[PDB]
């Protein structure tokens, strides 16, 4: 499934900003507009047993054009929360629940 990094009206968000996927379902990030961004895992925020450092880019990894890609596939059910390091403080996190 796809999920749009920032809105085509340039917007600081994901789109969508919650969505459900099944297990090991790929999810890929898709840079879209209003850049830098990239794509980063809350480790206070995802379930037991889940190392946000795999899925997760360094927050030094910044996509700055529009289609580039980060992919990653989610094992473990329950609830993530992911944002973008950049913009975290503007409000550019998501959930997503694996089911
Ligand atoms: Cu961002």
């Amino acid at each position: 499934v796809d999920v749009l990094l920032g809105a085509d009206d340039g917007s600081l968000a994901f789109v969508p900003s919650e969505f459900s996927v099944p297990a090991g379902e790929k999810i890929v990030f898709k840079n879209n507009a209003g850049f830098p961004h990239n794509v980063l895992f809350d480790e206070d925020a995802v379930p037991s047993g889940v190392d946000v450092s795999k899925i997760s880019m360094s927050e030094e990894d910044l996509l700055n054009a529009k289609g580039e890609t980060f992919e990653v596939a989610l094992s473990d059910k329950g609830e993530y929360t992911f944002y973008c390091s950049p913009h975290q403080g503007a409000g550019m996190v998501g959930k997503v629940i694996v089911n």
